[PDB]
RNA sequence: GAGACUUGGGCAAUGUGACUGCUGAUCAGCAGUCACAUUGCCCAAGU
Protein backbone atom coordinates (compact mmCIF):
# COMPACT_ATOMS: atom_id res chain seq x y z
CA UNK A 1 0.00 0.00 0.00
CA UNK A 2 2.81 2.42 0.83
CA UNK A 3 4.63 1.54 -2.40
CA UNK A 4 1.46 2.05 -4.46
CA UNK A 5 1.01 5.42 -2.73
CA UNK A 6 4.53 6.32 -3.88
CA UNK A 7 3.66 5.15 -7.40
CA UNK A 8 0.70 7.55 -7.29
CA UNK A 9 2.96 10.58 -6.89
CA UNK A 10 5.51 9.23 -9.39
CA UNK A 11 2.82 8.84 -12.06
CA UNK A 12 1.32 12.21 -11.12
CA UNK A 13 4.61 14.04 -11.66
CA UNK A 14 5.42 12.11 -14.85
CA UNK A 15 1.96 12.94 -16.24
CA UNK A 16 2.39 16.59 -15.25
CA UNK A 17 5.75 16.84 -17.03
CA UNK A 18 4.79 14.74 -20.07
CA UNK A 19 4.18 16.52 -23.38
CA UNK A 20 3.08 14.05 -26.06
CA UNK A 21 -0.67 13.41 -25.92
CA UNK A 22 -0.14 9.66 -26.28
CA UNK A 23 2.31 9.71 -23.36
CA UNK A 24 -0.14 11.84 -21.37
CA UNK A 25 -2.91 9.31 -21.95
CA UNK A 26 -0.67 6.34 -21.14
CA UNK A 27 0.40 7.95 -17.85
CA UNK A 28 -3.24 8.70 -17.04
CA UNK A 29 -4.18 5.05 -17.62
CA UNK A 30 -1.27 3.88 -15.48
CA UNK A 31 -2.36 6.18 -12.65
CA UNK A 32 -5.99 5.04 -12.95
CA UNK A 33 -5.00 1.38 -12.73
CA UNK A 34 -2.70 2.25 -9.83
CA UNK A 35 -5.75 3.70 -8.06
CA UNK A 36 -7.79 0.58 -8.81
CA UNK A 37 -5.02 -1.67 -7.47
CA UNK A 38 -4.79 0.48 -4.35
CA UNK A 39 -8.56 0.25 -3.95
CA UNK A 40 -8.64 -3.54 -4.15
CA UNK A 41 -5.73 -3.74 -1.69
CA UNK A 42 -7.21 -1.33 0.86
CA UNK A 43 -10.73 -2.73 0.55
CA UNK A 44 -9.31 -6.17 1.32
CA UNK A 45 -7.42 -4.63 4.25
CA UNK A 46 -10.46 -2.80 5.65
CA UNK A 47 -13.04 -5.60 5.51
CA UNK A 48 -10.64 -7.54 7.72
CA UNK A 49 -10.12 -4.27 9.62
C1' G B 1 31.74 113.55 42.87
C1' A B 2 26.71 113.07 40.85
C1' G B 3 25.45 112.08 36.37
C1' A B 4 22.89 111.72 31.24
C1' C B 5 24.60 110.42 25.64
C1' U B 6 27.65 107.60 21.77
C1' U B 7 30.97 104.31 19.63
C1' G B 8 33.43 100.20 21.08
C1' G B 9 35.70 95.34 23.57
C1' G B 10 32.62 91.96 24.95
C1' C B 11 29.64 88.65 28.43
C1' A B 12 24.86 86.67 28.60
C1' A B 13 20.74 84.58 27.23
C1' U B 14 14.55 84.62 25.79
C1' G B 15 13.10 84.42 20.77
C1' U B 16 12.80 83.25 16.01
C1' G B 17 14.29 82.52 11.17
C1' A B 18 16.75 80.45 7.18
C1' C B 19 21.16 77.89 5.05
C1' U B 20 24.47 73.82 4.32
C1' G B 21 26.37 68.85 4.80
C1' C B 22 26.13 63.58 5.78
C1' U B 23 24.45 58.73 7.26
C1' G B 24 20.77 54.85 6.82
C1' A B 25 16.78 52.11 4.91
C1' U B 26 13.14 51.02 0.91
C1' C B 27 11.69 50.64 -4.23
C1' A B 28 12.64 50.48 -9.55
C1' G B 29 15.96 49.58 -13.71
C1' C B 30 20.42 47.30 -15.28
C1' A B 31 24.65 44.23 -14.74
C1' G B 32 27.03 40.19 -12.62
C1' U B 33 27.80 35.90 -9.02
C1' C B 34 26.46 31.80 -6.09
C1' A B 35 23.95 27.48 -5.17
C1' C B 36 19.31 24.38 -6.35
C1' A B 37 15.28 22.09 -9.36
C1' U B 38 13.24 19.69 -14.23
C1' U B 39 13.48 16.97 -19.01
C1' G B 40 17.37 14.20 -21.44
C1' C B 41 21.95 11.82 -23.44
C1' C B 42 26.22 8.96 -22.43
C1' C B 43 29.74 6.47 -19.50
C1' A B 44 31.92 4.00 -15.38
C1' A B 45 31.38 -0.07 -12.28
C1' G B 46 29.47 -4.38 -8.93
C1' U B 47 26.06 -8.92 -9.15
Amino acid sequence: SIAIISLIVEFDIKRRQAETLSVKLMHRTALTLCEKIRHLLVQKLQDMT
